[PDB]
């Protein structure tokens, strides 16, 4: 699909065989989920945005489907004020930014 | 032209008159610029994200060169740690997301 920027992007995405709404953000780097339940361990990561840093749960080879296309990879889970759909996720659904 | 997010998608801009490397963001619903003196009267507003929230200085009908495009808009100037631009720019500039 081809998405206009009028509004913010959100799509739905389905981890954990949940559905949540998140934003398609190419300012993002990585991936970042509200707190929920993931499977297996995870590992420290420190992400910055426009107020600083937070420390986030990082979980590898997560399945998430973002609009209806299937991904795998790093899934950060912590107090993000909203679920972000970072390019390293972006780039598997093969999402480009376009004008 | 295509962007695609294998890289952070970086443009340069003039704004002010001076030239500022910024990032697209389509999770950005303003553009925020680092400190720099803009024109006209401001209103100080509060912008949220990662990290929590820092208060800027909002300018309204600033043009800014992007892309070869000239586009006109809000700018809001504070102590952002990347210069960002926002929807409300992208989308004057016709900027779509396609996947
Ligand atoms: C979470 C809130 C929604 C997404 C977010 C993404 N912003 C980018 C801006 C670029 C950095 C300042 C970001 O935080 N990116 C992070 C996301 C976390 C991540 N890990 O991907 C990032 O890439 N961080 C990198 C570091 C980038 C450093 N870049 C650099 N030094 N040049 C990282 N790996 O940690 N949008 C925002 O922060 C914007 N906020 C908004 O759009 C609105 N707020 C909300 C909550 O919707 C508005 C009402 O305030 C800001 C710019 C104001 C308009």
């Amino acid at each position: 699909p081809q998405i206009t920027l009028w509004k913010r992007p959100l799509v739905t995405i389905k981890i954990g065989g949940q559905l949540k709404e998140a934003l398609l953000d190419t300012g993002a780097d990585d991936t970042v989920i509200e707190e929920m339940s993931l499977p297996g361990r995870w590992k420290p990561k420190m992400i910055g945005g426009i107020g600083g840093f937070i420390k986030v749960r990082q979980y590898d080879q997560i399945i998430i489907e973002i609009a209806g296309h299937k991904a795998i990879g790093t899934v950060l889970v912590g107090p993000t004020p909203v679920n972000i759909i970072g390019r390293d996720l972006l780039t598997q659904i093969g999402a480009t930014l376009n004008f």
